[PDB]
C-alpha cells in the first residue's frame, strides 16, 4: 500500500528518470531494490500506483503490457494491488481498463485483460470456473460494449440479452454461466458504457492514412499474412535475403474490437536483428475506437541492427510514416535518423549520386 522508505526518498530522481527515458527509471528503482535487498517487481508496480499523478501514463502503460517476463511479472504484482473485492464483474473490469492510458496495439490490450480476468478470479473464486472463464468474460463484455454503444450499429442488429446466453453456452469452463449473472452483466454494460481512454500514438514506427490501403508494399503486406512459404524480401525489396518470419494470426476478438489482421514477425538469420510489423484494417466495430484508417506499426527488437532492419521495412512504403515514437530501447531520434538514412539511401539508388 506504499513505497519502500528508500525508493519514497529517491522518488524524484525516479520520476525524472523514467518520464525521460522509462528503462532508465525502471533501472534506478532495481539498483535500489538491489542495495537495500527490496523485491523489485512489487516495488515498480507500487510506484507506478503511487506515482501515477506524476508519471508518464501512456509510457506505463506500455511497460505494464510488454511480453518480457519482468513486465509480466510486474503487471502481475500491479492488478494484485488493486481491491476488485465488493465490486461486480462488469464494474470491477470497468474500474481496471479506465486505470491506463490504453496501449493501443493488439497483444498488448490482450495481456491487460488477461491480467484482470486472472485477478477477478483469484480475489472472486465463486463467480467464474477458472481464469480462462473470467478472460471470455472479460473479451465478450468489451466487444459487447462496442455492439451496445457504436451508433453505427443498428439497434435492430445489436446483441440481445439471450443472444449473450446463446454465444457463451458451455464457455464456463465447459459449462455455463449463470443465466441470470449473464442477464445482470448484459444490462450494466448496456447501461453504463466503459471509460477507454487509448494512447494517441504508439511506439515505433506508424504509418496509417486514407491512402495506405492503395499502397503497393500496403497490399503486399496485407496478402503476406495469409501466405505460405513466402520470401518477405518480397514485400520489402529493402531488407536482405536471410530474413525469416513467423505470423501470429489474429484472435477473432481483437480483429472485431481493434481491426487487428496480426503480427508478422522477421528475424534475420545471420545479424538476429528482429522487428514486427502490425497490421490493422477498419470494420464497423473498430472505428468506433480506432478510427476509419488502415494501419501498420513497425518495431524494432532489443537485438543489436534491429532499428536499421525496422527503418528498411518503413522506409520501403511509398506512403510516410505518420507518427514516430520512442520504443522500451530506442530513442525516437534514434528511429527518425535511421528511417531518414533508408529514405536517403533509397533516394541515391534512383537519382544516383548528389548532383554538386
Amino acid at each position: 500500500g506504499a513505497s519502500h522508505p528508500e525508493i519514497e526518498k529517491a522518488q524524484r530522481e525516479i520520476i525524472e528518470a523514467f518520464n525521460a527515458k522509462p528503462k532508465n527509471g525502471i533501472n534506478k528503482i532495481k539498483e535500489i531494490c538491489e542495495q537495500y535487498k527490496i523485491s523489485p517487481n512489487e516495488e515498480i508496480a507500487e510506484f507506478f500506483h503511487q506515482q501515477r499523478k506524476n508519471l508518464d501514463l501512456e509510457a506505463v502503460g506500455d511497460y505494464l503490457s510488454s511480453p518480457e517476463a519482468e513486465n509480466q511479472q510486474v503487471l502481475k504484482a500491479f492488478t494484485s494491488q488493486m481491491n476488485f473485492n465488493g465490486q461486480s464483474f462488469v464494474e470491477g473490469l470497468r474500474t481496471f481498463l479506465k486505470t491506463f492510458k490504453l496501449p493501443g496495439e493488439a497483444q498488448k490490450i490482450d495481456r491487460l485483460v488477461q491480467s484482470f480476468s486472472g485477478a477477478y478470479f483469484q480475489q472472486n473464486p465463486d463467480v467464474v470456473s477458472n481464469a480462462d472463464a473470467a478472460y471470455l468474460l472479460a473479451f465478450q463484455t468489451i466487444m459487447l460494449n462496442t455492439d451496445l454503444h457504436n451508433p453505427s450499429i443498428p439497434e435492430k442488429n445489436k446483441m440481445t440479452v439471450d443472444g449473450l446466453k446463446r454465444n457463451l453456452r458451455g464457455g464456463n469452463n465447459g459449462g455455463d454461466f449463470d443465466a441470470k449473472f449473464l442477464e445482470e452483466l448484459y444490462s450494466e454494460i448496456k447501461a453504463k458504457p466503459f471509460e477507454l481512454n487509448f494512447v494517441k500514438t504508439s511506439p515505433g514506427y506508424e504509418l496509417t492514412s486514407t491512402t495506405l490501403n492503395k499502397d503497393s508494399t500496403f497490399k503486399k503486406l496485407d496478402s503476406f499474412l495469409h501466405s505460405t512459404d513466402v520470401n518477405i524480401n518480397t514485400v520489402f525489396p529493402g531488407i536482405g535475403d536471410n530474413v525469416k518470419t513467423t505470423v501470429d494470426q489474429p484472435k477473432s476478438w481483437l480483429s472485431f474490437f481493434t481491426g487487428y489482421k496480426g503480427t508478422i514477425t522477421l528475424t534475420d538469420n545471420k545479424t538476429s536483428a528482429q522487428a514486427t510489423i502490425q497490421v490493422y484494417t477498419p470494420n464497423i466495430f473498430s472505428k468506433w475506437l480506432f478510427g476509419e484508417q488502415p494501419r501498420v506499426i513497425i518495431q524494432p527488437g532489443q537485438t543489436k541492427e534491429s532499428i536499421d532492419l525496422a527503418a528498411k521495412a518503413a522506409a520501403d512504403f511509398s506512403s510516410p510514416v505518420k507518427n514516430f515514437k520512442a520504443t522500451y530501447d530506442y530513442e525516437v531520434g534514434d528511429l527518425i535518423k535511421a528511417y531518414d538514412n533508408q529514405k536517403k539511401l533509397i533516394t541515391i539508388e534512383r537519382n544516383l549520386a548528389l548532383k554538386a
